[PDB]
Order: C-alpha cells, then sequence, then structure tokens
C-alpha cells in the first residue's frame, strides 16, 4: 500500500516484506565443506503500513530467515513468523495493532490480543524453532520449513506471560536458559528465571522481583548463578496515556545487578550497586567460586538510535558503548561492585562468544563497530546507527583486529561457527551479513575467526538487500533431532 | 552455487533465481481503482549454473511473474516454471542439459527428455496459464499459485511436438491461434497451424512444410489468413556436430512470407519472396480483402544481442530493426510483395497493441525504443541491448510520443490495458517494468496510454529488480472464470 515518506520507512529502512525462497545461493569463494546446519536471523518488517506514522523499528512484524549450510552449499528461505498480531493484521488487511507496546492505541477488535511481533530473536531447540520478543510468550516454528506453530506455554506448566529473546544455552545440561520481566503483564514488577529441558519440557520456573518498571533485554547465565543487570530504562503506565515513547532513561538512578544462584529462588537473591548507566547486550558471564564476572557494552546514554527514548533525541557521543566487565562476589558483605573493567577501547555492540564456552570461562569475543572515521558515500540516512566494523578481541591479551565493510555496506550481527566439534576456542569462523547500500544486495559472508582482519573467505551473495535485523543463531545439523 | 564469470551472468543479467510473495506492493501514486486482473510476464534464469560457460540468455529456465490487479492494490507472486528439465536438474542438483538447443550436449540421464524452459511467454487461456517454449510443448500452469501441471498435448489430439511462444486471440471466437515449427522433432521442415477453443479443445493442427530449417519465433493472424515470416536464420544438424550456437543467420538467402488461408490446408498456402533482412517480433497482421499487411521490425542482421548468431558478434548498426508493414496481394500471380514500407524511422522492438484489434485493423501501437543519443551511467557495460524509452505510435497519422526512463532505468515488454470494456481503441494504460540498474529496483510503472510523454501515473515498487525478460500479457479477472 502507501507506507509513510518518513526516514523510518525510506532509504535502508525500506520495507522488504518478502518472503521466499532461493536454492544454491551463489558463492564468491568456498564454503567450508564440513559446515552442516541452520543460521537463523530475524528481522522487523511491518506487514502492512503502520497505524502511526512514527512507528519504531522494534514495532516491525518479524520476518525470519534460514540459511542451510550443507556440502559447500547455503539455501536461502525467507518467511514471516505468522503471530496472533500477523493472522490477524493479514485477515483485516490493515494493521490494527498500535505504537511500540502501547495497547492504549490498539484497534478495539483486538484488544487483549498478544502483541509481539516475534522480530527479535530466533534459536533452534528441543527440535523446533523459538521466536522470541520480550512482551509476548515463546512462539514455536519448524526450523527448516519456518511453518509457525504458535505461541506456547511449555505442556501448560509456564506461568509467565513473557518470554525474553535472549536465552542462553548451558553446555553441559543442554538446557534453555531464558527470563521474563513484566511476567504478570505490562509495567508489572514480576521477573522469572526458566530453565527447559533440551526436549521441550518446563524444568524451572523461579519468580523474584525488579528493582524498578525497566527494561530487562539482556542477562547473563554462570555455571552457579543468573545474573541480571537492571539500568534505569524506566517506563511508566502514566507517560503512555501521555502518548509518549514506552522507555525512557533516567540519569539520576542508580545501576543494579542481581545474582541469583540457580537451584535456589528469590529469598537467596542479591542485590549489587553501581553508578547510572546504560546496559548493552551480555557478550558473556561466569563465576570463579563466588565471584561473578559479566561482560556487556556500557554507555552514558542511548546505545542505539532505534531507540525513541523519552526527554531529549540522540546524543551521538554519549551513546558510545564500551566492552566492559563488571566483576561482584557473593562472598562480601553490602552491595559493592568489587570491579569495573573496559575491555576494548572502541564503541562497539552486538557481542558474540564460542557458545561452547557459555556460562563459562572464555577470552574470544567478536562484536560490531561503529568506526566513524570512515566514510559513508550512502544517501538515505543512516548515519547514526552505522555499524560498519567487524572486530574480534582476546580478552586474554588485549589483542583485537577489525575489518571495514567500505563506504558502502553495513554489517549485521555476526556469529561463530567451529571448526570442529572439538576444535580450540574460536578456532572456526564468523559469519554475518554485509549490505551493500547503493547497489541494495546482501552477502552471507563468511571470516575466519582468528583473522577476520584479511577480510571475508566466501559471500554468499543474495540478489536482494536483507533489511537490518536483530539477532541469530546458528545449530549444527544433529540438533535437528 | 559458482556461476561463470562471463558477461552473460554479471552486471544486469545476474541469476536472480528467487521465488516468492509480496503482499499488498508498495505503490507510489495511484492505481486505477477499476483494474481487476493478472499480468503475467516471465523470464530466463537457469536454476544451477550451465554445462558450458558460453550458455545463451535464452537458455535460462523460466521464472514466471504474477502481479495481480484488484481494488487498487497489487500483489506479487513469482515462481519456476517446473518444467520436466527443471524437475530432473533439481532432483540431480546440478544442470543435466547442454547448450542452447543442442542435445548432442547433454547428459546421458536426460536423453530423449524434453528440454523445454517455458521461459519466453505466459499467457491465460482456457482458465488455465500457458508456458510457451518454441522447441517443446505448451506448458499448464494456475494461473494464480503458479502451480504446475505440466506439458499438454491437449487431451491427446496435439500431434505436434512443439508449440509457438506467440500465440494471437481471435476477438471473435475467442480461439488461441498459434503455430509450430520443428514439429515433428528438432531439424524438420515440418510446420503446423493450431487453433485452442476457448476450453482448450483442439480445433484444427494444420500442417504444411517450410522454405528452410529456420527459426519461427513470431507470426501473423488476420481474419482470414495465417502470416508466416521466413527469415534465414539457419539450423544445420552440422552445426550442433561442430559445437557452434544453433542458429546462424545467412546474409545470402532470401525472405519469405507464406500465406495460409485459415480455413483451408497446405495446397491453399501461398510463398512471396523479398530481400534478405532480419524479421523481429510481428506487432499486429491484417487483412483487407486480398491484401495481406503484416507489421514487425526488420533489420539487416542480429536485432538483440541475446542471439548468438554464426559469424562475427553483434553488430549494433546493422541490428537497428524499424518498424515495418509488409503487403502482399492474394489475388496476384507470383512471388512479389506488392508494398515493403518502413513505418518508424526510430530502433524498435517489443511492439505491442489493443489486443481487442488483433488479427484486424488498427491504429495505436506501443514499442520500446532503443535511443543511443542518451546517457548510461551504470557500470557493467550492457550499452548495446538497452531499451530505454517507450514509445506509442498512431499508425493512422504517423505521429508519435515517447517517454525516457533515464540515465539509470531500462524497460521491459509493455503491455496494454483497457480502461473500460467499452473504450475507444487504445484508450487505458500502459504497463511495464522499469529497472533501476544502479540501485537494483523495479517499479511496475503505469502510463496513460495516450500520454505515455506524461510520465508514469502509478509505480508498484518492488525491493528487488527483475531480470530481463520476455513477453508478458494482460487477462481481466473474469477471464479466470
Ligand atoms: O522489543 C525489543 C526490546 C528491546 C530491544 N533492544 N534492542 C537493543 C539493541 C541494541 C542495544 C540495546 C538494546 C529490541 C526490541
Ligand atoms: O527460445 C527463444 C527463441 C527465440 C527468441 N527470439 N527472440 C527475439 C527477440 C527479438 C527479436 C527477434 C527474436 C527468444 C527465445
Ligand atoms: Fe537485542
Ligand atoms: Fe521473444
Amino acid at each position: 500500500a502507501h507506507f509513510p515518506q518518513t526516514p523510518g520507512f525510506s532509504g535502508t529502512l525500506r520495507p522488504l516484506r518478502i518472503e521466499g525462497d532461493i536454492l544454491d545461493i551463489e558463492i564468491e569463494g568456498e564454503v567450508p565443506p564440513q559446515l552442516n546446519g541452520t543460521f537463523h536471523r530475524v528481522h522487523p518488517d511491518a506487514q502492512f503500513p503502520p497505524r502511526f506514522e512514527d512507528d519504531q523499528f522494534f514495532n516491525g512484524d518479524g520476518m525470519v530467515s534460514l540459511f542451510r549450510f550443507h556440502d559447500g552449499k547455503i539455501d536461502f528461505r525467507q518467511r514471516y513468523a505468522q503471530t496472533d498480531k500477523w493472522k490477524v493484521e493479514r485477515k483485516a488487511g490493515k494493521s490494527l495493532f498500535g505504537a511500540y507496546r502501547n495497547p492504549l492505541t490498539d484497534d478495539a477488535s483486538v484488544q487483549g490480543m498478544i502483541r509481539g511481533t516475534a522480530n527479535t530473536n530466533v534459536m533452534v531447540h528441543a527440535g523446533k524453532l523459538y521466536a522470541m520478543k520480550e512482551d509476548s510468550p515463546c512462539l514455536i516454528m519448524d526450523p527448516l520449513t519456518l511453518e509457525t506453530e504458535g505461541y506456547t506455554n511449555f505442556d501448560g506448566k509456564l506461568q509467565s506471560q513473557t518470554f525474553c529473546a535472549h536465552p542462553k544455552i548451558d553446555p553441559v545440561t543442554g538446557n534453555l536458559c531464558a527470563f521474563a520481566y513484566g511476567a504478570k503483564g505490562l509495567m508489572t514488577l514480576d521477573m522469572a528465571y526458566i530453565e527447559i529441558s533440551p526436549t521441550g519440557k518446563l524444568l524451572k520456573e523461579i519468580p523474584f522481583q525488579n528493582p524498578y518498571y525497566c527494561m530487562m533485554h539482556d542477562f547473563g547465565v554462570t555455571e552457579d548463578y543468573a545474573v541480571f543487570a537492571v539500568m534505569p530504562l524506566l517506563s511508566s503506565w502514566d507517560r503512555l496515556e501521555q502518548r509518549l515513547p514506552f522507555f525512557g532513561f533516567d540519569t539520576t538512578l542508580p545501576c543494579y545487578l542481581g545474582i541469583l544462584p540457580r537451584n535456589g529462588d528469590a529469598r537467596d537473591l542479591r542485590w549489587f550497586k553501581t553508578g547510572n548507566c546504560f546496559v548493552g547486550h551480555v557478550m558473556n558471564a561466569f563465576n570463579d567460586g563466588t565471584k561473578v564476572h559479566i561482560d556487556m557494552p556500557v554507555s552514558r546514554n542511548n546505545s542505539f538510535p532505534f531507540f525513541d527514548v523519552h526527554g531529549a533525541p540522540f546524543d551521538p557521543v554519549a551513546g558510545q558503548g564500551f566492552l566492559t566487565r563488571w566483576t561482584v562476589d557473593m562472598a562480601s558483605n553490602g552491595d559493592s561492585f568489587e570491579k569495573t573493567e573496559r575491555l576494548f577501547d572502541r564503541p562497539d555492540e552486538f557481542p558474540r562468544i564460542d557458545e561452547r564456552y557459555a556460562t563459562r570461562a572464555y577470552r574470544h569475543g567478536w562484536m560490531l563497530i561503529l568506526d566513524t572515521e570512515k566514510p559513508y558515500e550512502a544517501p538515505g540516512g543512516a548515519f547514526y546507527a552505522l555499524t560498519n566494523t567487524l572486530g574480534h578481541i582476546d580478552l586474554a591479551t588485549g589483542k583485537s583486529s577489525s575489518w571495514w565493510a567500505g563506504p558502502r555496506c553495513a554489517i549485521q550481527e555476526p556469529c561463530f561457527i567451529p571448526r570442529s566439534p572439538d576444535a580450540p576456542e574460536g578456532d572456526g569462523y564468523v559469519i554475518a551479513l554485509v549490505d551493500d547500500h547503493v547497489a541494495n544486495y546482501s552477502d552471507l559472508a563468511i571470516f575466519d575467526a582468528q583473522h577476520v582482519d584479511q577480510g571475508p573467505i566466501a559471500r554468499a551473495k543474495l540478489p536482494v538487500r536483507i533489511r537490518q535485523g536483530l539477532h541469530g543463531n546458528w545449530a549444527d545439523a544433529s540438533r535437528l533431532a
């Protein structure tokens, strides 16, 4: 139809809205022949024009992309996640749900429905594909056909209304370790830590309470504890009644770090306190005894202009997040941090690890780098959320390498793949969508994990440019059993 | 995975190979709200890399695109035509058939199979979609789902092995009027004129003989006769044994024009003779009494670099085709033409008419114009087959108007739609795919048929660039019953 001619739908953020398939993608170079598995990712892509022309980036319907690696070939499939919102709006032929996380602006016909778009994360678990959005239950899809089974409550057991979009895989038990904030509705302090068995059965749902009505986007999991970074990105029902953005960052309130024993309950929860800041995605987290470390980009204010926060608009310099380790001790009194240490001196986000070392001690990480010292010759805005560099950091030595995508391209969230099941940490490949904004083409580029500076060793050249996405994951073919 | 790095697969001729859908295409401007129907077109698009790195453009598997118009909205669907070749090659995962129209280069596993790609024309008839390739029978598909039913012989009646890709619709009887060359196999002089009832039943299959083993791509149909333009674009089994392109244009042999009474047989066929030249697509053809006129672009040699002709590579100046009327008389003795008259002074091809006046006297025509005096700012060659202008000609007065697509875009074969069932000749709309080769985007542009100079009145903006195609047709929704 007629989408708004606003910057949110023009330029590189133009609507895509195409589901389809491609058999045997064009390959420049050679795909690692031993690779055999599935790479899932997802982007927001409103099926119809929004009700309000200022609709946020995070409110678009979820479009899931599957790249199946097998025998040096890559197949492409892309489908809409058939959420309840998507089904009802397709039947209606127009957009019925309102602004981001604002049910006071919804149409009367869909009142009370699950407003999730499942546009934030996609991960293969328990033989199915979990599609996740923070404000809604987990949606279940087929990993290979991308058909939508629908929202789940895990055989009826799960009591929480929501389900996070950043679960971690326990590298010993294979359990899905997730959480949920706003578990009893919007603007509710209820929280839950959740563990799902490798067969999809809910194992534990430990409830507790949160310091604020704040966004809990990501969290950490260690061998013994679950870590929750609480930042004062607040929400107010009063502010929703005033037709303002749902989230809004208070620069006066402090930040908390909640450590919960995985085999405990809310009584065992310990809160630590630190200065005001903005926390991003958790690279990893691990515990040495009672010492708990968590790694994440920290910044003064909004870490991405995709967020529409209350107050002043985007501050491009205060939003620079740097990879930082927070260290608390469960063996100490009080609520004081043991250490905060900046790990990387360039503004970065979307961190990644060798997922085999999740929850455990590690050293190799990959990230997107916002390099402003580089030119950008593409008309159509989008200079601010421009993640144009891919970087690899060795945390054991501080050495780092990087790779620039040129003045035409941007990069999406990378993902690591091991060379062999029992290969050294970070020994393998890093894949990521590189987007040429001049020619409008997307390459699934594959780098050497240890030599990302050497550029890609292979590119799966697509005949279309995939829209700006969020998170994706790799799963070996064996996980489809 | 690895396509040849030749110009035939690089630049604007890159492989597309994406089947998919788009619900409610982005519309710049307004689509005529009364329009309700289907626009089908098709382009070559080899599913896998070829067996020979010099594969021609016409040898790629057929990719069919449907634009459904309804209530001012347009939906997009695109699917592979599942020919026997396509199915067997997908089962094999690689290309099994050899060079263009050369079974001597095929793999042993597909010997005897139908090597058609159904990549030349797609037209709605008898409630189904006929997908056509000159060297193979007609393929039957679903007009709305683009599902493939398969090759047909029309309840077993049709004796011809082949089926042309340029059928004409009788504006009185509703019959599909087609022909066939090589009807008894490759390199056979056997020809057939064919009529299919509006319910799909074979009505006539009148066989005759051809002057040469030559390409019969298009033909004419009048109220009383069928017209066959014979040009010495020859093929030889020797030429296949010598691993040469299937076709090769002899500049020494003459051209013929065969007029056959539609309700007659081979004895009634009359051949007329004229000088050597190259004939293109038939705009229209009609008879006034015994006088028979046919309109088509004529040129010295190869009219498009899509063809690989024997001898020297493409000559862009000898290849300029001009719309020309040939006129013979069935009441005169001998084989002399009554008149040959050039109707349009600019190099043109892909002509189109108000199909309501097919086989009858007419005046309004549309065409693609090769305007070489215009700039073209796209890197990657392809300055030669650049159809950058859309033109409308009034044959009753010789007046003509045109429209340039700019230095970034090219145009594909247009198609006419009447404004209303009872509108004057050429009163309506002209639709065509305009392709931005710098940004790689395709718009289904809609013009006023009488004021194409006023630019498009609407654009269905796609988030992808459709490959260079061949022929398409429009069908009202009523024809889907
Ligand atoms: O529904 C949601 C909710 C939160 C959300 N955060 N994204 C980001 C992206 C980058 C840094 C920090 C947060 C995205 C979608
Ligand atoms: O399979 C085929 C066979 C013939 C063919 N001719 N195209 C043209 C195009 C322009 C002028 C004359 C012929 C196209 C595809
Ligand atoms: Fe995120
Ligand atoms: Fe043609």
